[PDB]
């Protein structure tokens, strides 16, 4: 079942990979572990996130002993502290924290193999030995990684003896199939990063509104995210059986929003991840669309008003203080003309008369001034915690019918939830307008295309897909969990070849492990435990496709680059489904499959019809996906492999079905992308060609984007000119080679024992005017303006581009113009660099990938500050053109916290 | 057991009480039932509250049939709809609503007697017949009434067949003693108005923070209030086992506060009643004390800032609009000097640069102005719903040690909840200062005296008394319910005699029924059901003691009036305890009594030591109560009865114990006082001597306070002079008898066919200047100022006092100066009336009553706007002087909503 392609049998643990140890610390202008062992190629920040957030910091026993279990192999036995050996050492060092990456690599794959074995997944013991070896190798060289909950939880009870009580958690016994209540907080890992949760139009019973906040709080405590479609909640003013009428959807959303703000996700600095989705026909949707817009207005008022009070109250207190006579007359606006002026100013600034009256009654008691805190517009201001809507991503579900109504300028009915009658009729175009402006003002609402989501839904018999997770990549039925892992697409690219069969080997074995994590997990709800057991969704993904594309010498907006993406998307998902189909053959499909086979192989078919590049022939899809482009793919192998693995994936599917109702999902990889040293996260392109790497010392050093020399290696450039181009962008750090301001030109003036001072005071490289401190030198200094006299300001900026670098490859020597788009990034590089990738470039590759992905693609498109509301809606409409399931926008410098 | 003192056996249903029917409607500048049958003496507003909020409005079967139960008496059988008879009538009128007061009187006492019988409370069937008859009679003539939940719930399933499903509710089977889950939403009444609820320092498990909001929501849905001491919640920054640290008490309080704001109590307009209490040694108490102070500042900023934005955004849009040229230059602050001025003004008014930038980007898209809602300071403004802390009464628990520390100027340690270590040390005096200022600025925090509460705690073995209900009258262990009912103290006063033995008969039989309501009730929690079964607390109270005092001719600040109060307080509680002791003899004490007997008879003893008027000899009390004043009581009978019934109450207590751990409590009677036509609510004095009675037509008519003629009857005044004094205060409504502006004086000028126009255009009586409309008359009218020429303005105001009344008895003819304090009210009467009752007058009678009350006394003292912070703290300190358990202050015109 499992074979070996990356590891040996003899050095199989870590076949020839080096190790080093670094210090990792964080302190404010607080944490430090002086020995952090990692693979040698690991960056400083990769070692940082590993120690700071993945290492089990306390309670690790210093000496362990295996626990032999009858029927499970030798190397896979659970381990418990050996107090006979710990009793030797002092109690200070009996229990410590993790210190090395292989500790975590071992506990992760050990737990995976241990559970996978007792689940009978591997048919041999050599396969388990191989799977164990192969897994830790892929982790060690940053080839793939599970979502963070796996990193800090799974293997804790298997490798060490760590245990503890647990309440309200459940699992399905893989042997019996019976639902059970978990009694260990660790024996069953909690490996799921997020959950889609349902809510019923009910206040106080299970599955209801108030109980949802308990369910969301349970998730937030351990660090998981949650998402929910709230549209079943009856609108404001809708009749309730008992007598009165409901307060409405917005009122309860504000409860859970305020609850989310108070629970630190995992006890950490981290915010709680929350997704709030409402359907467009909901009666209160107009309140929902403009929720963050209004609250933002309240923030702005909160700070304009608070500072107004502070200023004019100080003026009133000054007028009372500066009064000749008693306090009784000082505080009378009649007798005190100056106080009357200060109140006149206060009233005209809309300071309420009521508060003007109380500062007066303050002063007669004998008070000099009152504490009146004012607020700022910065992120940390209490004003943001005062208003609502700040603790959730808000998105609306739009159906194709609504988008038909805006193009027809038709009417749109908002229908009551209680009786199905029409509460309101509004032009669809003004509703679409509200969405566009709200997303132009603040980030939200995001948008998800209901009909596109459900056209690819594998199990509609058990309900519609109504919601998603906080980053909108996992889309399945309510009360199911996201089970995620992503691969570094760049680790498969040696010389100029993409290790294709090592890639298919990668997805196959990670499809296996993600399956084991469904088997081994406990869950925060009885229904979530039962459902994930019954459907076994997986979310395998990838990152560093922006970095890979650049490394192989292809641009992000190139048509060949998008065809490549759609290829590797098709291959990973195809093999994953085929792998799960093999799992269903040797173990049985998920219990919800038999009633859903008709639909699941329909979407499987549609995937295959797209790998063959067909224009038409799609069964029951609303927007035909963008087919696998055969012609521009920069390798005929991968297209032929995408065709073959999808062909078989259907064949085994007809044979046995599938062990899993979903397989693939593209996450943001916001933090696991850091520990894998991914140059680009998720599906994103790169953002710059000169970066600032943190290194072992703790400082940040300016470096060339490592993909730029590699790109200049895989095209036709020699090593002489690659360092020429690199020197152009990053700079030379010195004036020894600078043409315009040379040393010789410098000593033209009284310079001599002042050059080495300049020459590496120059490598901080902050676009230099470093000619500052020397007094003695043949000189009074006014302010900024002794820019040194003799050279043109063009000579200075030419010298600046020389030492400090242009930070772009535009204007670089020896670079052919046809090879310029290959270095385009999401933002202009350097200061008068002007090239960047289009909004449409982002969208069109999401499309190219979405056609071969079970769920959706995490994405928030950054748009220029100059963007208009029409362009905003155009982006949404353009996404719907190409079978996109969800999208989200943020315009540069939209929000109030932005300086 | 039960004997008859108010009703006959033959006309026992309603022995000679008349009935009438009124219309009751409410419409905005919406509800109307044209036939509302009530007892004839019932005021319009009493009939209003009965129909509008107590009548079961729908689902009442038009024809009922009894259901014969073996072993229960004839007249007490449950009733169910008789569909054999309803099938006759059309389905429009098969099920209707209640229409008459006797319907509710019958279902209340019928359910009381039905459950009381099957509980074996009455030893005869004649006693049940008597109890049934006596109960409905006391209700019919407004003698006593249970709290509102009893009015609209109990008897619904007994008298009519109304039923329905119910979740999450529990009761203890009175036969088995086993806890059971209620399956009927109506068979067991939900008669409890409020609950004290516990909370554990835990997020997501039962009894924890998030689960509390579910428990509070359950209460709010049916209309009950809740209170909780939150101090076990660990302070902000306190370490949590897992790793991080807690967000703190204030964060979670804001969750439940926001949750309370969204749940309409009972589905109605009514707000949810919520009590939030924190201990003074809590680390976050400073945030708690100033919670409403800061949020109020945010409201003021919210509206000053919002209106600022509206004004200056309009100015910016005006400057863009009034620009000669393109929109591209119109929106450039450089090219557009006028726009630069408007931004200059906006920036100096602290309008954030970020929002100034977005209105600019608005305008270039082609927008004339943006919706920027501004807020008001009035009660209904969204600003109040934006900020936190608005949905709860907040009070702090202070111990005697803290009050020792302010008088010693000692230090005060705020101790962590997790480890008991000191988090902070602060001078007690500045903490006391913060409390005083916060309560001087806004109403909160109220204050409860922990040690005074627990010195009178009957069952300390089962924990301390930590909290209370929203109006602070019910004080017992956590997770118990308030079971309340109050008596109209005035209904017992015929001629000049107080029907004393009818009063003792009243409390005895209402102590019985409140006991039955503990027996028959279901509860919102398993622990609340078990505990209230195990301790069976009762909260019997009274109202209309202010009206009674005035009727018997005694002033509120008189020492004789306070001695009277302390008398009737002692008698009611003494008989109630003695009654419950008799119940324990024939039925057994509550299960929690045997372990607590040592303490319960200690507080029982202390009560007796006070009825005998002892200065000293109190066991384990922190502040000795104010003893029953023997000398100034205006009746030696009641003092002798207070002594005797308390003497026996202890004797039966030693004999059998008590069926109930608490008996008496003085509630606000805010609405049941209306249906009982109580002139004064709870313990409050009256507020005016001229009132405005709503009458059958729906209009409001100016009337003399009915207690003023009665007071002038029970002292030595004749019927000639009582109408003289009445005419002085209410007015004459006519100028026929007016000395200063007579008819003869009027016709002195050209008046003739203009007098009858004046003479009852004069009885609206709005302090008249009714000389308005006539043109033709021997006359141009400038504005206000044609105050009619000929008379002095003193002649006019003399005529005004004649027709419109002085609305006070100050300056009234024939009234002896010694009899003036008898008419003092909580507010000055009329416009240059100046007498009113002291803050100390309120406090000293709460004291006189508190010594003979199991719980506390609902109270928020209204203080003059001119009050100082020192006076505020002085009132709190003065309350602690006399054994007050709780107090609350509100200064006239403190809050922002006050015009
Ligand atoms: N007191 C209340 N104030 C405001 N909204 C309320 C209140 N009670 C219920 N709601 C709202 C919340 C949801 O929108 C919906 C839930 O009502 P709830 O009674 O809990 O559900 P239900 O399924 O029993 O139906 P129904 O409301 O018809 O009795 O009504
Ligand atoms: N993620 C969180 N963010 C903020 N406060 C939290 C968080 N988790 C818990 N708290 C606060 C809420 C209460 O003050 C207290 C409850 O912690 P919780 O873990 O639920 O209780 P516990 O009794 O299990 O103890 P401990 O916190 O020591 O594990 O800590
Ligand atoms: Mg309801
Ligand atoms: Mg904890």
């Amino acid at each position: 079942k499992i074979e070996r392609k990356f590891t040996t049998a003899e050095g199989g643990a870590y076949g020839g990979v080096g190790f080093t140890t670094t210090v990792s610390e964080i302190r404010n202008p607080v944490f430090r572990n002086e020995s952090v062992e990692v693979p040698e190629g690991w960056s400083q920040v990769a070692s940082d996130v590993l120690a700071q957030k993945y290492f089990r910091k306390a309670g690790v026993p210093a000496r362990l002993k295996r626990v032999k279990e009858k029927g499970v192999p030798d190397f896979l036995w659970r381990s418990v502290p050996d107090e006979a050996e710990l009793a030797k050492l002092p109690e200070e060092e009996r229990f410590v924290g993790e210190t090395s990456a292989r500790q975590v690599f071992d506990r992760l794959a050990g737990a995976w193999a241990y559970w996978g074995w007792k689940g009978g997944y591997f048919s041999t013991e050599a396969d388990a030995r191989a799977y164990y070896d192969e897994m830790r190798h892929m982790l060690a060289r940053q080839m793939a990684a599970p979502n963070s909950p796996q990193w800090f939880n799974t293997g804790l009870h298997w490798a060490y003896g760590i245990d503890g009580p647990s309440q309200g958690h459940f699992y399905v016994d893989h042997a019996t199939g019976k639902l059970q209540k978990s009694d260990s907080a660790y024996e069953h890992p909690q490996p799921h990063a997020c959950f889609i949760q349902s809510v019923q139009d009910d206040l106080v019973n299970e599955g209801g509104i108030m109980d949802l906040w308990v369910r969301e709080a349970r998730l937030f405590k351990y660090g998981s995210g949650t998402g929910t479609n709230f549209s079943s909640l009856r609108g404001e003013g809708e009749k309730l059986s008992g007598g009165g009428k409901s307060s409405g959807l917005m009122g309860f959303l504000k409860i859970g929003d305020r609850a989310a703000g108070a629970i630190k996700s995992g006890g950490t600095t981290r915010r709680a991840a929350k997704m709030v989705i409402c359907d467009m026909d909901h009666p209160d949707i107009e309140q929902f669309i403009n929720w963050k817009v209004i609250e933002e207005q309240k923030v702005a008022s909160l700070v304009a008003g608070s500072k107004q009070h502070e200023a004019k109250l100080n003026d009133i207190f000054a007028a009372i203080r500066s009064f000749d006579g008693s306090i009784e007359g000082a505080t009378d606006p009649a007798g005190n003309a100056g106080l009357k002026t200060a109140i006149r100013a206060a009233k005209k600034a809309m300071i309420p008369e009521t508060y003007i009256n109380r500062v007066l009654q303050y002063a007669r008691q004998g008070f000099s001034s009152i504490e009146f805190p004012t607020y700022d517009t910065d992120w940390d201001s209490e004003a943001y915690t005062t208003v609502s809507g700040q603790n959730s991503n808000n998105s609306v579900r739009v159906t194709d019918a609504f988008l038909q109504a805006v193009k027809d300028d038709a009417d749109w009915a908002l229908v009551r939830r209680t009786d199905g009658k029409v509460a309101k009729t509004i032009k669809a175009r003004e509703l679409w307008d509200q969405v566009g402006h709200a997303a132009w003002a603040c980030a939200d609402p995001g948008i998800q295309f209901h009909d596109t989501v459900n056209a690819w839904h594998t199990c509609p018999e058990d309900g519609q897909i109504r919601g998603s997770n906080p980053c909108s990549e996992y889309m399945f039925l309510d009360d199911t969990a996201c089970n995620l892992a992503s691969m570094n697409l760049l680790t498969f690219f040696e010389a100029g070849r993409f290790d294709a069969e090592g890639y298919v080997h990668a997805t196959r074995l990670w499809t296996v492990t993600l399956e084991i994590s469904v088997m081994m997990a406990q869950f925060p709800s009885k229904e979530i435990a039962q459902l994930s057991y019954d459907f076994r969704t997986l979310g395998l993904g990838y990152a560093n496709i922006g970095g890979l594309l650049m490394n192989m010498g292809l641009g992000y907006d190139s048509s060949e680059g998008r065809a490549l993406c759609g290829a590797l998307s098709a291959i990973m998902t195809g093999v994953a489904y085929a792998t799960s189909a093999e799992m269903a053959g040797e173990l049985g499909a998920f219990s919800g499959y038999e009633r859903n086979a008709g639909h699941m192989l329909r979407v499987i078919r549609n995937h295959r019809t797209a790998a063959h590049g067909h224009t038409t022939g799609y069964e029951g899809v609303n927007v035909s996906p963008v087919a696998l482009d055969q012609v521009n793919c920069p390798d005929p192998r991968l297209v032929a492999l995408a065709k073959s693995s999808w062909d078989e994936a259907l064949r085994l599917g007809e044979a046995h079905g599938y062990r899993n109702a979903q397989v693939t999902v593209i996450a943001p990889t916001g933090t696991i992308g850091l520990v894998m040293d991914c140059d680009t996260t998720g599906i994103e392109p790169d953002f710059a060609l000169v970066k600032f790497k943190k290194l072992a010392g703790g400082g940040y050093f300016k470096i060339i984007n490592r993909s730029v020399p590699a790109a200049l290696e895989t095209l036709g450039y020699a090593s002489a000119q690659i360092s020429q181009i690199v020197a152009y962008a990053v700079g030379h750090g010195t004036l020894a080679n600078c043409p315009t301001i040379s040393h010789s030109a410098l000593v033209g003036h009284g310079f001599g024992a002042r050059e080495i001072e300049k020459i590496e005071a120059a490598l901080p490289s902050a676009f230099d005017i470093r000619f500052v401190f020397n007094q003695w030198t043949l000189g009074d200094p006014t302010f900024d303006l002794l820019r040194h006299l003799g050279f043109t300001r063009a000579q200075i900026e030419a010298a600046n581009d020389h030492v400090c670098g242009t930070m772009t490859l535009e204007g670089a020597p020896h670079l052919k113009a046809e090879h310029l788009p290959v270095f385009d990034c999401a933002n202009p590089c350097g200061k008068k660099g002007k090239r960047y990738l289009s909004v449409e470039s982002h969208i069109h590759m999401m499309a190219a990938a979405q056609s071969f992905i079970s769920g959706a693609i995490s994405k928030t498109i950054n748009m220029p500050n100059s963007a208009t509301i029409a362009e905003t809606l155009a982006a949404y409409e353009l996404s719907h053109s190409l079978g996109i399931k969800a999208n989200a926008l943020y315009r540069d410098g939209s929000k109030l916290s932005q300086p």
